[PDB]
């Protein structure tokens, strides 16, 4: 469980490798791994395409069942369902979607639910088609997460650019 490595320290607590999530769970078997969600869960495409194809689709089929069963989640909450294949557990962290006009407040109240866990493998929420500028996720992750984040950019540009940027 939780053999994460070759990762680049940022700061006490968080940690940052260029990698897909995808084969960062395979390998790592974390406790715990973020999806990056939408309040209906419905899992079609970036990571949580990647995390759904990787279950099987079964990630989606447990999704649909919850949301049909409690409705949707609040943009910057979260719920904890299962990892499948891939972890323990999967925490579905629903970023605000920026160039929906959802506001960037609510990236801080995506990160705070990191805090329920020692441990995560994750991606930058809201850094892809949900437009949020990625060293400003970053940002706020570093800022908010006082637990263990070991990030996963596939990116190889974008990778460099935010350990750039953060050195
Ligand atoms: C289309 O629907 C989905 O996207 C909506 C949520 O959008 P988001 O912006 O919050 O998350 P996204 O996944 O787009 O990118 C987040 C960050 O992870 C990078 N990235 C992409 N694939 C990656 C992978 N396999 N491994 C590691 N990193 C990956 C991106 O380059 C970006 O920096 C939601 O509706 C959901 O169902």
């Amino acid at each position: 469980v939780n053999s994460f490595s070759g990762y680049l320290k940022l700061t006490d607590n968080v940690y940052i490798k260029n990698a897909d999530i995808v084969e960062e769970a395979k390998k790592v078997k974390p406790t715990v791994v973020v999806n990056a969600a939408n309040v209906y869960l419905k899992h079609g495409g970036g990571v949580a395409g990647a995390l759904n194809k990787a279950t099987n689709n079964a990630m989606q089929v447990e999704s649909d069942d919850y949301i049909a069963t409690n409705g949707p989640l609040k943009v910057g909450g979260s719920c904890v369902l299962s990892g499948h294949n891939l972890a323990k557990h999967c925490l579905h962290v629903v970023g605000p979607n920026v160039n929906k006009g959802e506001d960037i407040q609510l990236l801080k109240s995506a990160y705070e639910n990191f805090n329920q866990h020692e441990v995560l493998l994750a991606p930058l929420l809201s850094a892809g088609i949900f437009g949020a500028d990625p060293i400003h996720s970053l940002r706020v992750c570093v800022d908010t997460v006082r637990t263990n984040v070991y990030l996963a950019v596939f990116d190889k540009n974008l990778y460099d650019k935010l350990v750039s940027s953060f050195l």
